[PDB]
């Protein structure tokens, strides 16, 4: 109720104030609870391999330097105060780029507890790596992990824990992912060791299935489609030469179309994917349609007959063996 | 007029000022009434989400620690001395990346009242989140909102309100989207209960209905004509089998074509969209009239009279089946 | 010559001096003399509504607070000191994202003279928005402002003008845009009333006129010699149907590849333009000639006399209409 | 050896020093020379019309106030204590954005030395403008400049000049620009009058030149095969109406796709080039092929006579008016 | 244990420090031993000759002014303490922008030990420059440099060394480039002269070699099968004109098409590379293919027997000119 009274007490809690020096400075490790309240997943680019998120990070610790008496509330301070206390030297181990919101003040929380507990929150955009593996892709499943290690302080110095159990993150279900579903996330807590000593270690893992339904609309059909119409020229009369050489070439230019511009569109990765699988196997089965023909056309001079069994052959087998190869790609990839 | 009077009460003012108290400390909540002022709204992005907002962000409140008296003005201090006033932590819940500008001087301004009153303008350009619906695009009508929300202060510690009511926010009817056209805004105001309490909740909500003539032109006009040259060999003799073959074929061609580079030029979205329905609907028509040519060759030779026939049928059909799917289509999604 | 000395008065004038105080502060307002010397204009965006430009912008005002005797000489101070006074709060209606420059040193220019006068000048890069009406395009003219205003003070408190008349801007003349010209530019003073009062503007308007011989290369050229190629299928004898298909469905493919590469190419603007009117032209009147073949193909058997009839009126009347719609389109558009 | 005496010889020469005034300030002007060593040039953009250079810019001036005796050694100090000196106000004419880098430290260095003289190198990455006239490109050659200039003190105060003459700038021929060569570089020095005085000026000049092997290989050997192949059709007998019109409508469809394709790979420049002059050369005599071929087709059957005539009358011409056209061009752009 | 204490001993060290003076200030140079810990590297861009790096830098000195007594621990101390220490201006050669990590505090480690000796460590992503010899591309191999350099203090001041032989360098094999392999890396330590004096130099290089099978199955093996398709022609009767046209200019076009689409998904790396010397080569392999089929279309009315002779002999022999081209390809490039 009165402004001075609490204006001393907290300069008395400031005066004297080492920010330099851990809480229990030489003594037993000061323990950090972390909650994330996660707001939004804003992107997951394979090109860069990462993704954005932006979360609310809340560390929960203990400095009896802090302890105040005779103001039976929780002091909810303006956050520049957090410049002059002693705050986790928290980073997160993945990360490529991240900051703070500034707008309209930095996006910050510091609460005091009359027991010396200090709550800190901020409000954190990260953009973290996470290493994909595209072999599968479009069909893939991926698992994206953020970490949060101490920089500075050994475990002897700091420890790191969830706080509220497997409960320490919320807003995972609220997420909208475009092209992805988020199917579970993991908390995971540990110790690492490194050339200077053994840090502590927390773990949130997402695991994120990709949606193939826009995939399938608009990857697969067109090139299904061209391979039918590059069957179709086997129904032509062989004497109608032009009319199957057009029809053949133009079914591998459109291929070819196809596939550039599917590549354009798609993210570069450069390797092996099932789709790029796919769309090898269609220009390899339109590119066999017009050489089947070429030969037809050539041999249907010596022996007319031949050229017909051949055509026929052609067209039981051509559909058939598309057939098998879209058994195969669609239960290797399932 | 007496300058050294006015700096004597400002330093009187800000001398045992203390920063890191709220007014009013420990006893009813400090009111704080916002105005926004739109300036523009420079981008809509679909591919990332969000939109970009200019505004100038007014906040009213009353700190009795600066009440000051002798001086029957308003007092309009330079933007620094906000750099030693308390302000309240206001941020914006859904946004990505906003600043303050900065040039020539940080856009800001600070004017105190007699009574204790301080009026504070920011001027902030914000890119905030809004999740679209994109299921009847380009037809579509989006909702995005800018959510303003006090950080660390509970609704015990702050209250927010419309200064002004529903004239609050104004410049909405100057604002000049060149794809969308702003239907309604609306301010709703409100309390949001969260683990660490209730936390007073602002929301200023628009309504965008994107504009359709230039997708009209630019995307539906050439499928409808390329289909329509595809129903044109119908009328093609069929004994000129390269003839159709070539139209047939090229027909697919330019909507293989049409359609890579409408994707690649229309936004990365990774679901079904209306116009992609309509685009695979031409392509699909496409194919099944080269199919109908296709087995009117095949059995021309055998019985010409039902080749002829089926030719008729398709010439009556086609223009039917297609008219029936346009009339479908604009009627679901409008 | 005396450094001492000149430190001393220095340190008189700075002594006791306020920097929450504009000059002579609750009596006459401040006027403030400003000149922009116009470094370069970088950039003109269509996509962004935006153009970057680069000045000298130069304040001049008086503040008797600073004015200094016993030396004859103007003090050009170390542009830190612009950090110890106060400077006006002038800020661009329009921008969206201006700097200083800052190397080596802060681009930023403090002069004082022995009359209280405060030359203070800073280089600026500044991406002011502009709406552009892109309905002409690219036969437009553009009209881009920079509006300059005072964030915080009123006209009680500070009042704006152009200091040096119609001269107060230079440079205009040794802008070196590509593809723009300037026509004109204007110098506009005036008050403008907000709930909160009203404020001095000064606005720099610019006229600038595209060049079109680029596009007249690029972009009607290459869509006039395509609509020839398909009025050369006329004089093509109609026995040779294969030909005459082949010559107009491949005149109608290079059509939809030409449109939708300059669509790629050209800028991004979501609403009918005129370039756009003349490749749909173009477009409608090959799928027309597609279209009249296809008649002249079909009764050709019944009656070659009138098929002959409506080639040679074909060649007759398609130039025709065609220079009527390119009369009509270079006259409603110059 | 002994560190505290350098530290106070160090706090004397710092105390009462006076940043806000030059060197001999109110007497003759201080003398900087300058020198600077190139360490690359990251890219070249035509596009944006710009240059990215790094390099190390060294000033060397002398400040009396700095003078100290009793220490027969050049004073490395750390690079912080340059915020505590006067240092010029050094800055580039031309550039857009320009930083120094900061990791781990600002890479800036002050030396002072004995007899007051201070060296203060800083490492700046520069993105300065550079106007290209790209109408002979890409056989063209470029002039880019870096101008130095002083933004607040005139001629009086500061004077500016190349440090070691013509070996004031070195790394030069270190530089490896892909897609340039560095013919010639010059060192200029001048004085600059503008409204307020005449400014000390040095420019640093480099003369580019553009290889041009990428684009023989990669934009006029497609074109040229392509005028090849149309002219191919000339000794195509004119019996084959349908091989020969498929064969120039093919060749006017590969030359449309290579020009749309080029240009969009091409820097997007908003006026007339060389290699566009050259393109529409190429389209332009196919264009006429195909109209060749359309006259013959049309009077063939009048008089085969006179059609084989213009036939072979093309073969022999067409490559001889391209040669010429070929020989035009090779030499007026080279 | 006693916190009180450890501030006591913390202030005593700090009390009189000068950081602007370097350990052991005219005495001997002080040696800084360094570690580097790669944590991931980013990108390798071939566009702009550069890589991204992210890594822990840790430095190694010692400076007797810190060593404390007492105390039987070592001291990690906040990482805002060493804005009061001198740390050694170590930068990086060849980068081109670099930045400390700084969520949620600065990513910055102070450790002090009984004896004077600090260690220092951050976490740096920087960008480092390294230029690519792109002749052989794709098929080749790089050696990209980071460089690490005093800037202000020559050999007489301080000297480099790599703390842990070659050990110091760790996490190299735990790098995943998707397109690269890291088959080594080096460690090299020397002294660099300058203008101003020797410098120490430390140089960690890696060598990388580039995977081939991206561009093996999406770049390659489409120019081979529309080789082979051009080669087919040459079974298909010469006396099918119309067909043979068709099927050479169309494999032409797709050559074009796949050139341009792969050029513009292709780095641009403006000058010649070898899988531009294959695109080449299978482009005037079809050309020369058309030009055969056009000599023997020239030929045959005349002497059909001659007309069959050159037809079996492209047969057999365009397919072992390939063979040839691709051996030499081949052999010369691996
Ligand atoms: C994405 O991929 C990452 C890996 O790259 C997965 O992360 C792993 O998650 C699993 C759990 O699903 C982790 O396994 C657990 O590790 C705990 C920590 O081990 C440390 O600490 C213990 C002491 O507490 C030490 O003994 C140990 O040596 C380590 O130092 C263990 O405590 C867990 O053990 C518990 O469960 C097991 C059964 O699983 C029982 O047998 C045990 O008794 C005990 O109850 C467990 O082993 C694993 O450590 C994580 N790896 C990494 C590298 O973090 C993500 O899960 C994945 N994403 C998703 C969504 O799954
Ligand atoms: C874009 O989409 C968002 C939703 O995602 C829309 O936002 C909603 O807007 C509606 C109004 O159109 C809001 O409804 C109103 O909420 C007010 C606040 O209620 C809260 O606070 C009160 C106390 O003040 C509590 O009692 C209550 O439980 C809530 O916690 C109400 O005060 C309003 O009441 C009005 O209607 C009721 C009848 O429904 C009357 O009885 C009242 O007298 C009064 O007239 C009203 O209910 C809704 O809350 C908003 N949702 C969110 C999540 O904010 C946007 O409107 C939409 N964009 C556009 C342009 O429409
Ligand atoms: C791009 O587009 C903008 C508009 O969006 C144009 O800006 C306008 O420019 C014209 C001048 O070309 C301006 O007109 C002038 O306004 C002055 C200011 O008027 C205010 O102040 C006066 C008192 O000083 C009040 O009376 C008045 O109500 C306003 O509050 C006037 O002083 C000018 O009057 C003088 O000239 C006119 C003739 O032009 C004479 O008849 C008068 O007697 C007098 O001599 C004049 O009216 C206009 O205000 C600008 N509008 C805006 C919104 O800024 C740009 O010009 C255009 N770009 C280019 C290159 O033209
Ligand atoms: C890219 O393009 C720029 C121009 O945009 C070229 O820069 C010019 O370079 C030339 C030299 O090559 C400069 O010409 C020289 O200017 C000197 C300075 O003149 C000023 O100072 C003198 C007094 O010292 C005054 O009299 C004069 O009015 C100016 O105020 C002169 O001193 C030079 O004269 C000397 O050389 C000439 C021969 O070059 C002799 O005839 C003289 O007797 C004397 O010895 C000379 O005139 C020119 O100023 C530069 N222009 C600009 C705008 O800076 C770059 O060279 C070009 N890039 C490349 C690679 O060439
Ligand atoms: C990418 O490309 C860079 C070059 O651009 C390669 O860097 C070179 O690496 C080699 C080693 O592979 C370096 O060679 C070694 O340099 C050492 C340092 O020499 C300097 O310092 C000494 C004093 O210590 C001076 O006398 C000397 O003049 C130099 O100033 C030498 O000490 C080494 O010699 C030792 O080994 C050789 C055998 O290798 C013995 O013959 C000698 O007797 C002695 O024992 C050796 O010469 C070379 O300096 C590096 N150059 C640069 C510019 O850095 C990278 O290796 C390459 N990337 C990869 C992965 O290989
Ligand atoms: C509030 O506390 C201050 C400091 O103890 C004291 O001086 C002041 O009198 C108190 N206020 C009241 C109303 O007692
Ligand atoms: C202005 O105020 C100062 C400070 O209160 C006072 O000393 C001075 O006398 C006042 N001036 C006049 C004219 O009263
Ligand atoms: C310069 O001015 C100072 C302050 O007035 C004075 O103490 C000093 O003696 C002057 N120097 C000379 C050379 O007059
Ligand atoms: C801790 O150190 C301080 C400062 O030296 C001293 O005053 C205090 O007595 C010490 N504590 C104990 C328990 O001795
Ligand atoms: N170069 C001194 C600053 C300046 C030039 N032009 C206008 N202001
Ligand atoms: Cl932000
Ligand atoms: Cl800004
Ligand atoms: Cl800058
Ligand atoms: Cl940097
Ligand atoms: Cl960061």
């Amino acid at each position: 109720g009165n402004m001075s009274f609490v204006k001393e007490t907290v300069d008395k809690l400031l005066k004297g104030y080492d920010i330099r020096l851990r809480p229990d400075f030489g003594g037993p490790p000061v323990c950090v609870g972390m909650n994330i309240d996660i707001a939004s997943i804003d992107m997951v680019s394979e090109v860069n391999m990462d993704y954005t998120l932006t979360m609310y990070f809340q560390q929960y610790w203990r400095d009896k330097r802090l302890a105040y008496s005779g103001i039976p509330l929780n002091l909810t301070l303006d956050n520049r105060v957090a410049d002059q206390l002693w705050v986790p030297d928290t980073y997160f181990l993945n990360d490529k780029k991240s900051f703070v919101h500034g707008v309209t003040v930095k996006n910050r929380m510091i609460r005091l507890h009359p027991d010396g507990t200090v709550l800190y929150g901020l409000r954190i955009t990260t953009t973290a790596a996470c290493m994909m593996d595209l072999r599968r892709y479009p069909l893939d499943e991926q698992n994206c992990t953020l970490e949060i290690e101490s920089y500075g302080y050994t475990t002897d110095d700091i420890e790191f824990y969830w706080r509220g159990g497997d409960k320490a993150v919320t807003g995972v279900e609220r997420i909208e992912l475009p092209q992805f579903s988020i199917v579970e996330h993991r908390l995971v807590s540990r110790n690492v060791v490194f050339a200077t000593g053994a840090y502590p270690r927390l773990s949130l893992s997402f695991r994120l299935k990709r949606n193939i339904g826009y995939f399938i609309l608009q990857t697969y059909m067109p090139s299904i489609l061209i391979t039918i119409l590059s069957w179709v020229s086997f129904w032509i009369n062989y004497d109608a030469s032009a009319a199957r050489v057009a029809l053949g070439i133009t079914t591998v230019l459109t291929m070819t179309t196809i596939n550039t511009h599917l590549r354009e569109t798609l993210p570069k990765i450069p390797y092996v994917k099932a789709i790029d699988m796919y769309l090898m196997g269609c220009f390899v089965f339109v590119f066999l349609a017009l050489l089947e023909y070429a030969f037809v056309n050539y041999i249907f001079f010596s022996q007319p007959a031949r050229a017909a069994a051949i055509d026929r052959w052609s067209r039981i087998v051509f559909p058939f063996t598309f057939s098998l190869f879209n058994l195969v790609y669609w239960l290797y990839y399932v």
